[PDB]
This record gives C-alpha cells, structure tokens and sequence, in this order.
C-alpha cells in the first residue's frame, strides 16, 4: 500500500462521520491506502458508526482494554498495525480534502519525502499556524524554514522512518507528547518536505510530565546526527518558540504562588539540560529567563517577567537600542537585550490626511516610559518633519498626518523618507520603517492631490529599491494631464486618473460655478476613478464653468 | 461558656430589638454564650426590652448609678461580670450574623486565637473598613497585615488576654478610648486571626482627652515585648493611619485659630513621645508635620498643610519623583517627600468624538513640571489605550477621544476602565477617575452608534457599581433592533432610539440612495430622538431605499 | 593755544583738502589752535596741498625719513611738537564739524575734562561706535558708561595728561596700537567726559603684535590707581568686547589650521596675564574659551568655537535657562553658561481655528532635544493655556488652536497674551511673541465670531502699544450690532462686519429654518464681507425666518 490512516478516537460519535466521509470521498485508489482506527475504550456508539465504512474503506478497528487518557497510546498501537508506505495521523474531530492522498502520493514519487508537511486550514476558528505553509518547498531543514514551529502529528511520515529509528508516542507522558514525535522525525528525516498547494488537513495537570518532554527534545537535538553548530541553533529556535508561545510564557504571573516552586524546579531541569553556550543564540529577552531557570530562583524569575509587563527595572542603562538590566540589588547584568523592531501594520491616506499604524513587535521596554514621534526626513538630510502620536493601544502607534499641516513644508524637497523616532530620556533612536509591513493596500504609484498657491502637486507614497523602505514623492504636476473630469449621466462627475491613481476623502462634496453651486456625495468607485453623485442635474454647458471643487475638508480651484 | 456578648446600652429602646433577635437567632448552643447587658442609666424603656429575652438567652442585666457618657465604663463593668471563655463587644445599635458564634468557635478551636477579627459590613452607609478583611487568615501580626487599620472593640478577645494584662477601656478619656484597648490587646496577643468567610458584623470637644489616648498608645508600643525594630515599625504604621484618617489630618485648615494653639500643644506631647528615629519610617509627607509637632510651632505647621493643599512652596526642587521642600524662610530642608485628586468636570460624547475635562483639585506640584495622559485600561488588564492631551488650562485638562482613531482597538475587549496617567519624569501615577465628577448630563445607558467592517456596535459610557468610577462598554448591536428610522412629514427623517438613547454630532448629514443623494441637517431633538431635516422632500417609496447615511465626519452603511 | 590737531597723512592727496577745509572752516579763533601735520613719507603731492593752507592756519609741517607703515610714529612725532593745552587726532581721510573746537572749548571750561569723547558719524557706509554717544555726559567711568567700546584716538586729550604720564602710541607694534594709547589715558584721567550734542567727527600679518598690545592693556588695567574690585570689573568688560568683536572672535574657524597654534600661543600669553578669578566676571559663554587659551590648547579651543557655531555639545544639561557643557571627553564641566529668538512666520484664523507658525531663528540647541508649547497667558497672569505642537519642520513650529477646545476657557479673561514656552528637561523659557513677525495677513481688528451659551463673542488679535506683541482680546458682542445679514439676488447671503471684519472658514455652510434647511458654499469675498452661495433660491419672507446658521464645523443659533 501507500498510505495508512491512523485515527485516535475517544467518545467521537457526534463527529466521526465527518472524518469517515473524507476518507471515503478520497480521490485515491481504495487498495493503496488503509484506515487504522484504534479506540481508547469509548462509552458511546463510536465503533458502530465506523463499521458503517467497512465496505467503503479498508479498515482495521482495535479497542484498548482500558482508557489511556490521550491520543498517545491509540496512535502507537495503530502504528504497529500500519502496513503502508506512509502514515497520516488524523484526530477524530478533524477531516481532510478529497485530493489529499492524490497530491501527496505524486509529491512523494517526485521528491522522495520522509516527512511531508501538508498545509492546514482552520474551521470554526481553530489555529493551526501558517508561518511555514506560505510556499511549497520539496526540501527544508530546521533552520531555513519554520517546520520547528509546528510539532503536531497531523503530517505525513514514512513508516520505515519511524519504525527503524524507534519513534513512538510516549504513552506515560500525556502532556505535549506530540512535540517529541515530530522533532524525532525532523532530526532523523533525511529530507523534510512542505506541501502548500491547497487546504489538506482541516482541524477542529502537574507540570512534571510537560517539562520532561521538553527536556527530551533538548536531548534529542544534542544527540542527533547533525553538526554541533547546527544543534544549538535548532535548539535555540526551539527555545525561541517555547519561551514565547508555550505555557512557560509568563507562568510566574498566572500560576498560583504555591505551585510556582513546582514549576521552576521542573522547568529548571529542562534548562539545565540545555548548555549555557546556547544562551547567546536564544532571543536576548529570554536569557534572563535562562539564567534564573538553571539556578531555580523563582523569586528572581517572577521579577524578570513583572519587569517586562509593566516596564519597571531596578537599574538599567541603554547602549544603542539595547539595554543592560539589573533586575535586583546584586543580580548580574544581562547585556545586549532587545533597536526596536517596527512593522507598518496599516497604511491609509487620501487628499486630506495620512493614517498610518506602526507596531513595535520586539521592544523589551515597557510602554509609557518612552516617547515616540513619527519622523519625515528629507533625502539630503536637510529638512525634516515630526508628527506626534495620535493614539496608541499596547505597542500599536497610530499617526494622523494631516496634509494641511504639512502642505507648506513638502515643497522643500521631493523625497521624504519616513523614519520612526524613539526616545527614552536623552537616547534618540532612528528606525527606518518600510521593509517590514503588511501588504500594501493600494496599487503602485497611487498618489493624492495637494493644492498649494494656485499650483497642484501630488504626494506619491512609494518604496525605495535599496531596502524596500517607504518614502513620499512630492513633485509638481498638471491637473489636465493627470486627472480627467467627465460628466456621466446628468448628476455624476467622474474623475478618472490617467497615468496613476488618486485617492480622495469619501463623504460630502461640493462643486461651484460663478453663480450657482451643487451639493454631492463623493465616493471612491475604483482606485483611479471617483464618482460625485450630485443633488440636482447639471447641464453640460454648466459643466464647462466649474470654477471651484471642494471636498469634506479640502478645496481645489479650477 | 465559650462567648460573653458584652452590650453597652443607653436609650436603645428604638433598635436594641434587632440585636436581641440576632443574639437569639444564633446557630449556637444556649449554654455556650451569655449576653451581659450593662445599661448606662437610660431614660426610656430600654431595659424592659432586654428583660423579655431572659428566657431565650442567659442574660446579665445591670445599670450604672449615672450616665458615664459613652460605652467606656459599661464595657468594663460587663467585663468583670463576663464568665465565658471569650468576650465579644457588640454595640447597642449594631447586630451580628446567625453563624457568628458558630463560625467563631470552630475557627478558634482550629487555631487557638487570642484576638479574632470578624468581617464587618455596614448598613445604611456605614464604614466599617475593608482592607484587612479580604482574606481568612489564621495568624497575622501588626506589620504584615492591615489589622492596625481597625481598632474598634467589635472583635473577639480572650478573657484571659484582657484580664491578665489589665486591659480595660480607659474611663476618664471619652475620645477614642477603644483604640488603646485594641492596641493593648494587639501587642499582648500571641496570635491574631481574621475570619472573613462571610459578613459577621452589621454596624449601623477638647482634644486634651483625645491625644492623651494616642500618647498611651505610643508608650504602649515602645514598652511591648517585641524587637526594637518591630516597635518603631508598629509605631510608624500607627502614625501612617493617625495622620491620614483621624482628626489630625488637616486640623490647621479646619480648627479655629483661637484653638489651634490648644491643638498644637496636645498633639505635641503625643509626637514628643515618638522618638525622632521613628520618623524615618513614617511616610515622607508626614515628616514635616512630625517636626513642627515636636517643636509645637503652629505657624509653621499650618504652613505645611496649606502647602500640601495648593501645591505652593517657599523653595523646592524635584529629585526623582520626590521633592525637597522648605516651607518658610529660615527653616531646615525636608527632602525625599512624595497621588493627585481628580474630578471629571465635564463629559460629552457622540458618534464622532468624546470630550472629557479632568481637573486636578489637589496636587503637590505646580503645573508645567509633569505630563498627563488619559488612560483607557481593559478589565483584564491585557489591553490599554492612551489619548494625548488635547488642551489644558491651569489644572483643567481636556481630552478629545476621536472615535475614528480608536475604533480599531475597542473590540479587543468589552470593558474599558478610564484611568489617568501622570508621569513625573519616570514615576507614573495611574488615577482612577469617574467617582468624583459633576452631574452626568446624560441619562444612563446612553450609547453611541459605531460602524466597523459593516458591523454595528455601541459605546456605552457607564459608572461601575463598586466605586462609582466611569468606564466604557463596547458590544455589538443590531441596527434594526436598537434604532428605528422613520419619515416625519416629507423632509424629516426621525432617528429614534428604542432600548437606549444614541447621541450624534449635530450639523451636516446626508442620506444616499442608489442614484440620488440628499443633503440635510442634524439636530438632537431629545436624548433618544434625532431629527434629519433634509434640504428637499423625499417620497415614502424612496425612504425605503436609503443605502448610506452619514453624519458630519462619519459614514454608515445600511 | 586751546587745541593742537594732529593729522597723520600717507598718500592723502585725493582727500586731504576735505579735512583742511574743515579745519579752515572752524568757528574758532585761529590764534587758539594749531594744525600739526606729520606725513609718513608719501610719494605723491600730499605735502604741497597741505602747504596751500599755511596762511589760513597756524601750521607745522614735518615728514619722516621713511614710511613707518602706520599712524603711530607720525602721531608721536606730532605730539612732541604740540604746544596746545589739548590735542585732537583726525585721520587724513576724515574731517570734523565746523563747530567742534568752539563747543569742546566751552565744555572743557565748564567741566575741566582730561579726556573728551566727541560724537562720531560714519559716511559712505562706515561705522563708528554710537552706543556711548546717546547722551551728553560731563563725567563717565569705564564701568558706568560704554566708553570702553571706543578706543580709536579720534578724541580730545589734555596734553599734560599724556606727557606727564608718558602716554605715547607704541611704534614697534603695528596692530591695535591705538587701543593701548587710549586705555592709558582713561586709567590716568581724573575726569572722563562725553560730548554728544551733535555729530563732531566724520569718519570715512601675524597676531603676535595684536595680542602683545592686549597683554599690555591687561597689565595696564591691573596696575592702575583704582580699587581692586574695579580693576577686575574693568578688565572683564574689555574681555567681553574683545572676544565678541575683535579678530579673536571665531579665529579657530577662520584661520588656516597650520597657523592656529601660533594664534593660541600669542593669545595664551595674553590670557595668562589675566588672573583666573577674572573669568568668573566675563560673560559665561566666554569662560571655556579663557580656560583653554591660558593652557594654549588649540584643539579644545577649536572644539568649543565649533560647538557654539553648530549647536552640538559632547555632553550637556540645562539648569534654569543656562547650560552645563562638557566640550570634549575628559574635560571639565563648565557651569552656568548662557533665550532663543522667535519669529512668527505665519498666522491664520477663522471662526473655527487659529493656525500660527513660530520659527526659532537662533538657538544654542539643535532640533529634537527640546520641547515647545504655545502658551496663552492672561494679562493678570491668573490664567494660562497651553496648546500642544501639531507638527514641526526643522525649527518651524506650527500650532493648530481649535477654538472648540479653548471656547470654555476664554471667558475667564479678556486679554490673552501669546507666549512660546520651551522646556529642556526642567529649564523653561517663556518667550513673548509678536514683535518679530512676517506681515500680518489681516486688516487690524479683524475678528472671529464665537458662540457660547446663547451669547456671542469676538476673538480679536491685536498688537500691543509698548512692545508690538500679539494678544487675543475676548469680549462679548451683540450680533445684530456687529454683523449685518442681507440677501443678494435669490441665492446669496452676505455677511458684512459693521465695526470690524469677521473671517469665517471657507467651504460648506447652511442656514436652518424651523421646517427647512438650505446648503451653500461660503467664500470670503473681502475681509469684512462673506458670501454664502446657496444651492437654491430663498424667498424674502423666509430669509427673515432663518433660525440657525452653520459653517463647516460650527453652529450659531440666531
């Protein structure tokens, strides 16, 4: 055979039908795949609905003598019963696509994959991460990709890869038992593949056993058949993920103060299993958690997290976007802790204002103790412009760049670079924003009209070619050469942007003649067109005498 | 017996029945507690009411020869008559819970407590503090707990603890004679417990006798059988409560000038008893007061309290959130002295922006030496929002909360608390506003329409129930279920608020059809109706086809 | 003979007749003055023209054997020949007022001056100090007048003062030689006077010599027959002028680098004769320059001058308006080193907002390290308003003052003066603005209409009489007494300011009736006339029934 579907079931009567159908609707030969469903001793008509697919699917039903309490053992007993060339672990609450086994079998015969990663899609609001399923790579490792950011068994593994190297689910450890199964596959797979052509997989205690599994992963990486420099970098990105997205992230804040001695000890043996040379590779804000984990000093560990949330430190000084923190009278100085990273999460504008939203992802300092201002620096480093913070929420700072405020300053230069100024007392940081951002919500070269001294200019936001950073292009134009004015119907004025697009502020509008004016409603139909739904009909001979044209906050005389 | 309820009555004919019912409704054996009632020579029929409880309770009735002037003497006369193992001082105007004695004996039998503190709860608006009854603790001392913040005799004392140490209420001092009693019992107790499982207690002249009690407390603190360091600390926290809550707090600003020399002499002999070494442990703002109390200088004492009210000082400078104040010409320099009083004098809001005016009534620093920001904190303390200062005048700080800038940050949570950040260099003060304010010029549950991603929400400014503090409530609504759109006449659209009133910005407003628009005005008729006086008339069949409806600066899709 | 006029000439043939005529034209008896011309070995016909006057004047004519290169040796030769009671030096290209000797003679006989300054006047673009010639003064000193700011020898000196004290021009020092001569006269003079009734005097290389003269002056001052504190004070004034206006100012920025060591060595020897106690007496900015001059250290000296000129300092803070500056690593801090100049480069306003731009023309600290706010201060100093910065471009600071934000605070006072507050940490500058400005863009008394609690007010910018600064006058008005409203045609409403112009924001506007509304476009046709071009006709009977008039952002109930 080719595949072998393993399904851990436990009290899944109300939704096993959604999975047994996906396996039946499979666009794949029935003789080249099987479904091994081992039950964890259910108390409902679960096997009785599975047996409704014995004729539609090659089936191997098994049931444990007693309940195990997790998908660990049901997947292991089914792993010994699997006779196919590959395995696919699917929980009973999930389902797959109709062409999942078809596209996977072809992808195997072309790249000869040992571990295959299919892109997942979340239903009913389930994540399911995405940082590794943006492209289709026939070969990845734990450094050049993000496969280390997903460790669930919802992937495709080679049966010989897991049986020869002895890779089974730890039955005794019911806490995150899956993270060891995948990491053992990642370190022992000669080639790891990521498939991302469509949506394939559709998903729906004492900290002792948890921190033991983490220690097992740190040991498997150090003892794998890889280069020593690569072993700690793989272990570093694993600590980059554990201390940021697992339950360890801030346990001294949430876990009861009575049970924190139980946490710091179990976590202590995990970090003690990681060499102290790896601390230079993990994220700099995690090193104070790595030192206080080995020493098992919970009091000094609870303070490091409390010093991060509220941004209060006992003693500190800054050396270029990186601080040197002393969390207590006598504790050592952690140096090289982190210029703050800036990502432009939003960018909207028109002929009235410019609304940007810069978000500070990695800023160790707490919010409120530092002041930020948006800097608009010229290319020749002569003129600049500072726009204050309009409103902020957490580390999302929104600036409202009103054009009327900066109209009399743009004609100084044609290239206005957009920096973000960060200041803490007397230390001013100059971060160039642009290279990290979301998808630009406009078409390229989309400018906005600016009237100034009976002349017309266009403020063109664009990204530089060097480092993809955003700037503002301010140059003089001619109206009749950029935007055409036509009369659609008898109560609509269409402004069509010829060479480029021109966005404008939607809402109320007003056109003016020598002796009459008509009110209208402006609305952006497309990126290079604008409709003005007027109140009364304007005759075409009156359309030739449009003296002035205003918006809801800006005016333009013809 | 296990308990001896001591009841000092005097003309309690109108409310002793509630107490005598609560003492009979106890879920406690009758032979374990006695009610020792000592009347202070009443003028009415108070005793005739007590006598009718002799068949339900083991009653002890007595009456002094003349009125003593308070519960002072009647509490000691009942103490010699009390033969139960423990005493319980309950005023003639208050009453206790059904399970008071029952939950007290079981708790004493489980920890052998010498002073038990039952949780007090006030009726008809009576404080009754709350800081020390947040938890049920088996053992607490005068430095790791707030038990010093409650010196009322309404507690459970061990008959041996009071008698074997000559702990009796002083008779010759009528002012605060009950604080020396509890402090004598606090220091001499080997174990102090606090029972806060439920609500147990329901509570309803020359200063020569006042500060004389305070003097006996300071000497009692210095002559206790504790460590010398623990003596000065218990003496300090006593000064931290006396000078903050008793009559000393600002007496020079209230007492007549002809009687302030009398006050500065009595308060002096109490402060002269406190060694000058203990002042280093008192709160820094009281050290100037403790100095002029020993010197008994009332002209310089009044100078300090007036300086603390208005923020004026003869010569000062700020050194890291702490000021060094000299109150007069030729006086020593008090250094290292360290929240402002806020009253929301105005609050206006609509579907466009929010206007609130927060005023600083009392601050220990002049304007221009600190920054202020408006904080909108979430209930779970996960999210936050800061609005920059729009304008200020002296100490009246006004903020403009533009809804367009904050619409992207509200749906993160549903409850937002309104704080007030005040940063002096780096030390921040987060003041909860709303309780002190002017009259709320709106009706309760008055919300405001908000539009975001074709959804309809409501911003409901409300006041919390625990502390009357203002907050904002964000949740979803159905437009056709909270607001109705009707046609008054032919040129008026009457917006009606059903379940709650909605405020909107008055001014220009337009309705848009598919191929026709209409200009109009917007005037808030009443608090739950809005008039849209249009420019032209509109037929009833066209009123059904209103696709979009805007205000002065906001749009809304129908 | 009252006067001896001493004239050094050198190739003066083209201009010598002007002086000789002015001496011949003196309204003074010829017997009572002589003219002593000593020619510095001219190669033209200077002497022959001079001889033409030997009958009109008592003339002594001499000529040196070789050109001395300067007036020093010629004047000394003449002074040895002078028999006048007084001498007057006039340069060969200068000339004197016809009434000079007559007026000076009378002044001398009334006051017995030993040194007599006579007011100078520059022709053809020359100056010529004036600041010490604003008044006539019979007796001045170096410390209570500005005489130390003019050291040329174009003055009247008592011959016996010079000869008895051996006061001659240094011949071997060719630079600034007249400064030593005049300093010596001042210090020996019993009375120094200034005669300013009219314009009397009409005026048309290595640094070893320059700084050698300066060192002799220091020695001369310190050795004078004056009080010790006075010697130090006089010397401080000489240093103030010398570093500010002599060739010493900025020498490390102008002189070739290879020669700056030579400058600092001659300058160093000069400053080394000045006791260090005197540095405390000099303008604070000069103190670092004095320090490094004494040490003859050009590298640190050049850094100081460059730091001043570019506003960059290695490390500094500001305490109460003065800077503490460390100019280089390891160097001493110089403390208490000394307001920015402000020009109002824009001012626009309407009934909706005020827009003003302030430009810092000169400021000892670069952009970004200070904060600025606009301050409105009531004339009685009781109330204050602060407006945050809206945007800034380099040192151009723009403030948008939204009148809706300040409407509630304006009624407290009538006069609001505009200040710019500049805060650097905790040192605050209050700079009154208006006296430096671009041309005010409105007719005087042009006002804005404000509506507040059913009452109408005008906000009127104006300029003060005493210092021409800008203030805001806020007072109540009666609308129908101040502004007329009339109908022009059928679709235009004209608002005319009757007593003053009223400026309104241009753009959309509306008039509201009790059952109707009409939109329009507002345009400012003149500075006291506003036109609202309505979207339709209005009957005369309904124009009288306008209840409400709205602009783009404001409403006015009529």
């Amino acid at each position: 055979m080719k595949f072998s579907v393993i399904v851990p079931t436990y009290n899944s009567e109300k939704y096993i039908t959604e999975l047994l159908n996906s396996l039946a609707k499979q666009d794949f030969p029935k003789t080249e795949f099987e479904v091994v469903v081992v039950d964890d001793c259910s108390t409902d008509q679960t096997l009785q609905i599975v047996e409704k697919y014995r004729n539609k699917l090659n089936l191997k039903v098994s049931q444990l003598e007693t309940n195990s309490g997790g998908p660990g053992k049901p997947r292991n007993v089914a792993l010994k019963q699997a006779e196919g060339e590959f395995v696919l672990f699917v929980d009973s609450d999930d389902y797959i696509n109709k062409e999942t086994l078809k596209d996977a079998a072809a992808f195997i015969d072309e790249h000869h994959s040992d571990v295959l990663l299919i892109k997942m899609k979340g239903v009913n609001g389930r994540g399911v991460p995405q940082s590794m399923f943006k492209e289709t790579a026939p070969e990845v490792t734990l450094l050049n990709s993000r496969i280390i950011y997903t460790l669930s068994p919802t992937k495709i593994y080679r049966t010989a890869l897991l049986k020869d190297n002895d890779i089974y689910f730890p039955e005794e450890l019911k806490s995150a038992e899956d993270q060891l199964f995948t990491m053992k596959a990642y370190l022992n797979a000669n080639r790891i593949s990521v498939l991302s052509d469509k949506a394939y997989y559709y998903a729906t205690v004492s900290p002792e056993d948890f921190y033991e599994v983490m220690r097992l992963i740190a040991v498997e990486i150090l003892n794998a058949d890889l280069e020593e420099a690569h072993k700690d970098q793989i272990l570093a990105e694993f600590l980059n993920r554990h201390f940021s997205f697992s339950r360890t992230n801030g346990f001294s804040l949430k876990v009861k103060l009575e049970e924190q001695p139980q946490w710091i000890n179990a976590l202590g043996d995990f970090i003690q299993a990681v060499p102290e040379r790896v601390d230079a590779l993990v994220m700099s804000k995690l090193r104070p958690l790595l030192h206080y984990a080995r020493a098992k000093d919970i009091d000094n560990y609870r303070t490091v997290e409390e010093s991060y949330r509220q941004g209060q430190y006992y003693r500190f000084d800054i050396v270029d976007g990186k601080l040197n923190i002393q969390f207590n009278e006598g504790e050592p100085y952690f140096e090289g802790i982190d210029k703050p990273k800036v990502k432009m999460t939003a960018f909207k504008f028109d002929n009235h204002k410019i609304v940007t939203e810069l978000t500070l992802n990695e800023f160790m300092i707490g919010e409120g103790h530092y002041d930020v201002r948006l800097k608009l620096h010229s290319r020749n480093k002569k003129h600049t412009m500072y726009v204050p913070l309009s409103v902020n929420a957490n580390k999302q700072y929104r600036f409202n760049i009103m054009l009327e405020d900066i109209k009399a300053y743009l004609p100084k230069e044609k290239i206005w670079d957009v920096f973000l100024e960060v200041q803490i007392g007397t230390e001013v940081f100059e971060v160039r924003v642009g290279n990290q951002r979301n998808k630009y919500a406009y078409t390229a070269e989309t400018s906005a009209l600016i009237h100034l001294n009976n002349d017309f200019y266009r403020l063109t936001p664009y990204f530089t070619k060097d480092f993809n950073n955003i700037s503002l292009y301010f140059t003089a134009i001619t109206l009749t050469d950029s935007i055409s004015m036509k009369l659609k119907g008898k109560n609509k004025i269409i402004l069509t942007g010829l060479d480029r697009g021109y966005v404008f502020e939607e809402g109320m509008a007003s056109v003016v003649l020598k002796d009459d004016m008509i009110m209208g409603m402006l609305s952006q139909t497309s990126e290079n067109e604008v409709e003005i739904l007027l109140s009364k009909d304007i005759k075409k001979r009156d359309f030739k005498n449009i003296v002035k044209l205003n918006t809801a906050h800006m005016t333009y005389s013809l």
